[PDB]
């Protein structure tokens, strides 16, 4: 088995797994939409009651699996629970990350294309203070790039440059992944994360200096960090907060498991997992939280910045932020630094959500790394055509895989490891080699509190909101559902082939 | 390896492979649309210059492959031409029949559902002689069954009964296939083909008695069998005639190859292939040609019967014919016999276009018959959802796989076997064990004439008509193209896995 060379490379690979577009694009939008500081209490709580414990459970599952030659959940679930159903439930830890990779890599490619365009100055000039005369050239710029539909038909027409940048993006992911764990992901992480950190701190400082007639950066911080105890009653905030925790810590995606399967059997995971987790939250609440929303609030005031966050997932980061930067000296280059930040943030994360399919092909079907990586990249690339051309396919995949699915899978992996395999064996396995011990109270959190909290949330989700997505959506959502159900069946088929290949020896 | 038990079972399995919906639904429509007897000269010629020779080439390829443990074209092409590209071109002999199976099995299920409904009398009464007041209840009956779109959206809403009959249909195919070659396909063929023959002769006799103020059955025969030498110049007729030959003889679909791979290395294929071919043409021109068109012409005259054939692929067989029967005593039951005829015709053919994927899984991935058949059925069933719900997906698959693809593949398999592997070795291999020898002139037909004829036709096809299908169609055709390109990549992936499984020993 491959192994992480260094402790530092390990922590930074895992930190890069976690620190991604979630931190810089998703977090701000979810925080702004859900009351700012009102979002934050549930967020911090979700972190303490869901984030930390699942992080520890997945590193533990992964290291355990790795010591026996298996880094993905079809195998690892079965090693934990020797029942053929364990294998099928385990297909979600290949499918989720594959499906999420199919849209994430595309969004990551938009950051590269914008980075390119901003650096070279092929961007709009807004005229030489009507907000709409400034936002509109940027809305059009995003809209042409991805080809948002101008008519009735739910079809996208991405620009040729978008398409080619997607190819290139795929190529860069491959060039890292194909070199493997220590020479690829890990060497890359040691360069990308300090660059990410520097760029983000530069950006936070630049944002902190913005001041207009409508506000300062300080107002955005007060908005975000000022508690609204009203909203502690709204189930929507909680659902928002918990989904964000999972997305941002990469929990429920098989990705932490797979990375942890390269940790040596002996090596600490308790301190290392906490540090990765903590590096992610710093990057999210300190860096990601201090760029977009304070910039938006400085220029437009709170009400308008909230309205913008509710407008679309990408308005804030791809339209408003560069629009704002465009009104400041050297603003095109700050846009470049922002997109370049997003890109490296994306790329360190996308390699992490392709590695599970790679590990499965290597571990279970005995493909060479080269073939495993190329077939993985070919599947993602191909599938991404749906997300590039069918309007709102991105959204449907992000809902099934990236939102519901991850919460489902987190509860599942928790029940398999901490209830079926056994709480006391799970605890011992988490703690073994630990440089620190998990605090004892977390035992009761893992066994009782975390599974209750997730099961309740999932019930509320399936009742109050998923009937709307099955009933209020355009018919073309069935194109996406059909395809990704197919991907699941394809993956179940490879699990089957892998089980026959075993028997045959 | 499995083998056909008996010579008779062999011939009748192969005859059942060929004799299908092509004979009873496709042929009449293509003949009527293309001038009747005007179609027939090119048809007969295509049979002599394409049909017979390719039949012999595919049995030969199949038997050859079988003796070495391989019944599908990824392996057999490579056995003939040891170049990795041979393996990829060979994926068409899995993909074509899989894609065609995805819509054919659905159409076959419509014949079962109608057979059921006609037997039990749950059919429309037209009122107690305005043609439209009689055709319309039948148009509505087909339209509700399959759920033809009533509005703007290209979405189908098949009835629940249609859907469940599709399941049952899948189940019946599986029940035959899962018993294997001799105990399944072959035992089934010995029952189904004499039933098919009896039912069709009953139907021809009943049709021959029809007479109305607008004509007799005799007029339909004269129409079909009366040469129009004008049309010998229209390339469209020729393209029509040749596509029909391929479809009806199952050439270019990997299916004859795969069945022939169960013939023992020694056993004749020259006489046996000719007989299968000849049984098919009898069933097509004598039986299939004598039911629909003479019935239509008896009731409506020639001009109107031609207009009906041009109206739709299914108007003649699912709407007009039962409508006509409805005006005669015992007419609901004749409809039943007609649908039951179609069903058995379909079922003996659909098992033949699923067996290649089965053989590939058995031969190359070493699945048991059971698993190979179940995974095959699951893939077809799943994929058929596209054809059941997306209006015109059926048509796009029938064009790429069932029309262009088969002509492409026929030329390819001809070049691989008779040019690359070697004309003299191909000839010797065709003739070995022969109970009769292939006439010598066919050597020059196979090497020179057949490949020229197909290459010319394919060039004319790609020039005069496929730019229209890439340019004049609704956007949703890309849903189907995307999916079936995906199927191709999936199959290429299994070929890859099969080549690694080999190496690993
Ligand atoms: C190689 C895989 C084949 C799948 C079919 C995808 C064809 C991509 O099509 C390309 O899309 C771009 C973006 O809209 C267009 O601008 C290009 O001109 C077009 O050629
Ligand atoms: C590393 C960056 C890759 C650059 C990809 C080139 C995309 C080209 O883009 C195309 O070509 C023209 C360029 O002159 C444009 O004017 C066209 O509108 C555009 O379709
Ligand atoms: C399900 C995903 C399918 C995507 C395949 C779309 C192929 C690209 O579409 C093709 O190229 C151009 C680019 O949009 C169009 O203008 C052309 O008319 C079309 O043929
Ligand atoms: C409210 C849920 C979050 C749990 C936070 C736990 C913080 C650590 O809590 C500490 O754990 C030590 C190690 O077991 C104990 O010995 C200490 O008494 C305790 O303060
Ligand atoms: C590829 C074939 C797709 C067509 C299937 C459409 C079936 C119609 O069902 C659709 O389901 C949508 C999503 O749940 C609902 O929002 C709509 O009410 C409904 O039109
Ligand atoms: C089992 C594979 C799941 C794929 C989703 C397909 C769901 C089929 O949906 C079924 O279609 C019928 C035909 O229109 C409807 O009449 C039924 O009421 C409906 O439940
Ligand atoms: C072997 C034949 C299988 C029969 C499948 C039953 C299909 C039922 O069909 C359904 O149920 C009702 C029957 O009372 C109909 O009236 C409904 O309209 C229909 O949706
Ligand atoms: C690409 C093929 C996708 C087919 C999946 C369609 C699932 C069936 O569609 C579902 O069931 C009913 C039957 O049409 C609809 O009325 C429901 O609103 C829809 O949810
Ligand atoms: C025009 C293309 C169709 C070919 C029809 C060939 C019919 C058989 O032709 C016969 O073949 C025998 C065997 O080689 C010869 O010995 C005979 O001379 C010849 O009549
Ligand atoms: C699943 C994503 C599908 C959307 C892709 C649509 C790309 C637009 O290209 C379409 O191609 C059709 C077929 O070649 C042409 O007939 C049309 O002119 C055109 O709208
Ligand atoms: S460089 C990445 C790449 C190129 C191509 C051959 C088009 N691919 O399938 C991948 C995604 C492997
Ligand atoms: S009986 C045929 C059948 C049933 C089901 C389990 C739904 N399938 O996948 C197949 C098509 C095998
Ligand atoms: C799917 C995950 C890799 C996403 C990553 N945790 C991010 O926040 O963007
Ligand atoms: C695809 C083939 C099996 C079709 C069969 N030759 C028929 O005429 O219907
Ligand atoms: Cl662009
Ligand atoms: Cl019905
Ligand atoms: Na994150
Ligand atoms: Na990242
Ligand atoms: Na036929
Ligand atoms: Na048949």
């Amino acid at each position: 088995r491959e192994h992480w060379a260094t402790r530092l490379g390990l922590i930074l690979a895992m930190a890069g797994n976690a620190v991604g577009l979630g931190n810089f694009l998703r977090f701000p939008v979810q925080a702004a939409e859900n009351g700012g500081g009102a979002f934050m209490i549930p967020y911090i709580i979700a972190f303490l009651l869901v984030g930390i414990p699942l992080m520890w459970i997945e590193w533990a599952m992964g290291r355990y699996g790795g010591a026996q030659g298996h880094g993905t959940t079809p195998a690892i679930f079965y090693l934990l629970w020797r029942n053929r159903f364990a294998k099928i439930l385990g297909v979600f830890g290949l499918w989720i990350p594959l499906v999420v990779a199919i849209y994430y890599v595309y969004i990551e490619s938009w950051t590269l294309g914008f980075a390119i365009k901003f650096l070279v100055g092929l961007v709009p000039e807004p005229p030489p203070t009507d907000p709409d005369s400034i936002l509109r050239p940027f809305k059009e710029f995003l809209y042409s790039y991805i080809g948002v539909p101008k008519g009735d038909e739910p079809i996208l027409k991405p620009s040729l440059f978008a398409y080619i940048v997607f190819l290139i993006t795929m190529c860069i992911n491959v060039s890292i992944l194909i070199r493997g764990i220590s020479k690829g992901i890990e060497r890359f992480a040691k360069i990308a994360m300090p660059t990410l950190f520097i760029l983000a701190v530069f950006l936070v400082i630049r944002v902190f200096l913005l001041e207009t007639p409508n506000g300062t950066a300080a107002d955005g911080l007060n908005f975000l960090w000022t508690p609204d105890f009203e909203k502690l009653k709204d189930p929507g905030v909680w659902i928002a907060a918990v989904g964000q925790i999972f997305f941002t810590l990469s929990l429920g995606f098989g990705a932490i498991i797979t990375y942890a399967s390269y940790v040596r059997k002996d090596q600490d995971i308790v301190l290392s997992g906490l540090t990765a987790a903590t590096l992610n939250e710093k990057a999210e609440v300190i860096l990601g939280g201090s760029i977009s929303i304070p910039a938006a609030v400085a220029f437009f005031g709170v009400a308008n910045a909230v309205a913008i966050a509710k407008a679309g997932a990408f308005n804030l980061g791809f339209i408003t932020l560069p629009a704002i930067f465009s009104q400041t000296a050297g603003g095109t280059f700050l846009g470049f630094l922002w997109f370049f930040l997003l890109f490296f943030a994306g790329l360190t994360s996308s390699i992490a959500i392709m590695q599970p399919m790679i590990a499965f092909l290597e571990d279970e079907l005995k493909l060479s790394r080269k073939h495993a990586v190329l077939w993985t990249a070919a599947i993602v690339f191909f599938s991404a055509h749906l997300v590039m051309f069918l309007n709102k396919s991105l959204d449907e995949m992000d809902f099934w895989a990236g939102t519901i699915g991850v919460v489902f899978f987190g509860l599942t992996e928790l029940i398999i490891f901490f209830w079926i395999f056994g709480a006391d064996k799970a605890w011992e396995e988490i703690n073994r080699g630990g440089i620190i011990k998990v605090p004892r109270i977390y035992y009761y959190v893992m066994r009782y509190i975390t599974p209750a909290f997730l099961a309740v949330l999932l019930v509320v989700w399936a009742r109050e909101y998923i009937p709307k997505i099955m009933e209020e959506t355009h018919w073309t959502v069935w194109i996406t559902r059909f395809y990704i159900i197919g991907l699941f069946l394809f993956l179940t088929f490879l699990v089957f082939l892998a089980e026959r290949r075993r028997n045959h020896e």
